[PDB]
């Protein structure tokens, strides 16, 4: 096997220990009251806008014949709060679940090849979503600087109206967007849940 | 762990009921769409709009966008949102039906994995669509910006008018592809459903 | 699962579907495949002296010690008979894939060949697809480029290079414009023979 | 469903045309090619010993602690010579696929190795399609790249690097374009040589 | 004479890896997960992070702008951490190298054991690398932020972002640790498990 | 195969290519092979001190509480570059003359003994690569002069930042360190085309046998 | 077999033999020094140090409140002329065992597959260490454009403390990366030689042909 201190062996176990009961709560407790927190949070009214201009900021920016303060959407920036820190918890359970499954991995043995398989899939698949999840914080990143670029070129050149009308586009765009994100992260927990949960008798012990 | 039910089940119904009532009238509703006039212009110049920019003679006011394409976006735009969604509530739903991974009867559940590979093929190909309606509004305003700035260079203001018609066409091709892509996966679900529900047997 | 207007919904399209690509595969491509192989015969497609392209440009040259610059005419009217034959392509390439993949059958262990076919002859649909999606991205390349090749010729009077460009680049887009029908000509014509010699095993897979 | 009499002899013509244009091609054209760049390759202006006479005249005033600069002259003369034989040949390799798709038969089980050496020699054709439209994105890198050098070797007269590229960038492109017409030799010269000892196999993968 | 200078070389790496397996990997894989416990990566309210902006609004030049000091003192905290692991990469790397013995043709699944365990390593190292350019990014990042802002002080969105770019730092940097923490654990237990095989792939006792 | 005397005119470019390629293989690739392992033994390519490739700079120093003269390209990295940069397309040029050799020794397509082709596609991958690398030092040569032009012209319009000015002699490192490691390449390239082609002569002019 | 003029046939020999001399003369002697040197100089102290302020270089721009010459941070620039050359050496020598081992291929034979492998492998793990080593360079080139609109940067706007701040961040980031551009070096030098030197036996002769 392995060397170890006497010291070393136990530092190993605690932090294994730790990380098990972590799981196991996250498992058991957390994943099925964060699935229905937010489904409750869709049933909002924020997150199901009939008209979509009501989303639509204010501009303030002089039209030309033939510059003051330009403030962000408020709408936009209160529904940011709100989606935002599910994805980071999130994309923090996936690593909590990666490294809980591989703790779980054995001694790579020739004796039963098929049970250590159903391991690997289950891991590609939480990689999967942690690629998608980290695929929605640049997606949050590219708003702010892609916004502030279009206001920036309408109230520098004030005489193209398609630089206005598409800075209320980038904000329908990101409403859009981090709505499909709540429904995509209720997706992914439930996921998460039903792949595990039918799977762990294997995934405990795949020998 | 009843609480995991209310969601499952209420999932259930729900993607039941998309592919039953939701998916037949959207298809037929977007086909309708396509009969309409706005869709169906003859004439690409009537698309082309104003543009009052001053000639330079040899020795500015303000440039409205396109109405007649900010319309035809106002009809495209939701129904492309719409099957995104849709994209996700069909994924959730045959993930769910993925039964305990198990050396009996491998067959079935390759059936599901098909069937759910393309479905994200369509959600990619959606995905690519909103990134090409968000290429137009700032393509377009660059083109403007451009054509306003250099006055004696006329190619600026021909390819504003050519973004119009290039908008518009591939616009038309995103509500064909729209109806081919609800259309497809009703087929691809109705015809194996059977295998879906149960890989198994 | 099936509900009372479900069943019809599904129905008028599918038959619809059907006969506009029946209709579609007779009629319209060996019409278009002729009337586009008519065009190439015509003369502003078979240049000779490729400086009869050539757009005036009107720009002052320096001396050692700016009014109006349009775009090119002929391409202009060339560019207008090539476009639409691009997007009916592309539209009638959905067609074709819409058509196929309803015409395959439930997965089925039984007779894998004949599901193998109806895969092979749609990837190729896919690649005449691709290939179409880079013609428009290839048109939409040269206003763009273009613009800013004069842009450039005006503001640096001095450089004779970039003179020298802008007449360069409507010679290339008039080449590529010409390898556009070409490639738009064969690829109706590969369609049509790689589904009318299959369509047998195409409608199919299975028999009976 | 059969098409009208017009119909199918109207998809005949085209096909009959084509053969006819491939066969004329392969037997004709093809040597005459081959002979007439390598004859191209004897000449003077492509077999330059001292590359310092293609070196253009620059006129830019040197600090101390402008006019009008004109293209390359030999280079342009080389390019009007080179660009045209680029375009015939990917005009050509259509042509070639045009040819050799119309001669796949119907996908059937039967007999599977004739189809896969037709499909081989397609790869081959498409293959050198792809290098020859890298170099017309080779010979549209020149003009802009060129004159991207100059000005900024005007605008910034005190470096002397920008000025030593220009120079650079005309042998760089003299040396690239001698590489396409050795190239387009060996493609033709390729192309015939495939063709030609396989043609047996190509014409019918079935046999008889 | 050349054998001799190979030798005190990899008998004085193999030690250090087996140190570093058996005393530094677990005091490590610990101090980071108290390090986590820290409040500074525990914060609830990530509107404390926030920095003062100080740049004039406009009405219908400029002050110093310092950078936020919550998140540099968290940086001096992650950004040693991922060195130290990029490091120790190279040192297992180097370790299971010298232990692939003659590629033979006898007993092949040996040595597919040690590659497996060698590519794992260098996927964690690819991340490692990965997590630098996450920290090199910020800092332009932020800079570009505050440089557009204060030039355009009407627009609110560039100042909205500064702050923004401090809480995905922060965000990141937090999930950076859990990573690392993550990392460390994965190596030892693939490495302990196997350990066995990784040593001799072929079976050998003397 | 139906007319024209130019059937006798593509024997003659045939004969011509593979006595060419005969002649290459034989006379040239040697010589090659020795001319530039004697140009590695050369000074100017085995320079102890890089500070000594440092060229002037000539760029007015600010003074905290005046536009520049004229600055040259640096010499010894010319004088280098003219001896290393025709050996590279003349490499890329035999690149191709070997390519059009193998592919005119490749057979008609047949079912029977598969191996032997094989061969001759891995031959023929192997000079593709060679060729992609030697594409590769091209693209690497034109680098060097805009980078350099870029560098001077940002040193000189910000003349209070030293790292500007320290890039360009860094860049002229580089490059020096770069076409050094060219020459090595090129003789390995030469030297295992040979290789590759001599011992496996046999197979590469009949796959077949006969 | 291959056709050789007398003078040709002497040129490749000549070649072939004083390239297989270096190749022998690279592996028993230089190899070993190398391995040594370098983690010899690990030991040296601008390579190991504990507070990475003592790095910071000095930064002289004036601090607004509501010019003159900045210089190259040396201490980086030492570090620099001492791993630089050994990047370049090792990439050099990369080249002389790919074309050592090229050489040393056979002619290709049905017969005995195997050994033909092992001496592919081998090649590829070398062309792995030269992409790694000239993803160095690229590292090194990097360092002195960015630096330099670094401070181009924090200069121009003098009210930005983040880009003033990153300049110092970009010494320690390149500080750190060329630490770990040594202990590589090392690492590398060391495998190529654990590969070479265990496998050498059918790396001569991948035939099996008798010593």
């Amino acid at each position: 096997g392995v060397r170890l201190s006497g010291e070393a062996r136990k530092q190993v176990d605690v932090f294994r220990q730790n990380l098990f009961q972590e799981a196991d709560d996250f498992l058991c407790t957390f994943l099925p009251r964060k699935i229905i927190s937010l489904s409750q949070l869709l049933q909002e009214d924020s997150l199901n806008v009939a008209d979509l201009s009501s989303l639509r900021a204010p501009l303030d920016i002089p039209i030309p014949d033939p510059c003051g303060y330009l403030p962000g959407n408020e709408k936009l920036l209160a529904l940011l709060a709100l989606v935002k820190p599910e994805v980071w918890t999130l994309k923090e359970k996936c690593i909590l679940v990666i490294t809980w499954i591989q703790h779980l991995i054995p001694k790579i043995e020739d004796g039963n090849d098929f049970g250590v398989a159903i391991q690997e899939k289950v891991l590609e698949r939480v990689n999967a979503v942690k690629t998608k999840v980290e695929a929605f914080q640049t997606t949050i990143s590219k708003y702010f600087s892609e916004r502030g670029d279009a206001v920036a070129k309408a109230s520098k050149d004030t005489h193209v109206m398609d630089y206005r009308a598409l800075v209320h586009e980038r904000d329908e765009a990101a409403y859009g967007a981090l709505r499909a994100m709540v429904l995509d992260l209720r997706a992914f927990y439930a996921e998460l849940y039903h792949i595990i949960s039918s799977n762990l008798e294997k995934i405990v012990n795949p020998k």
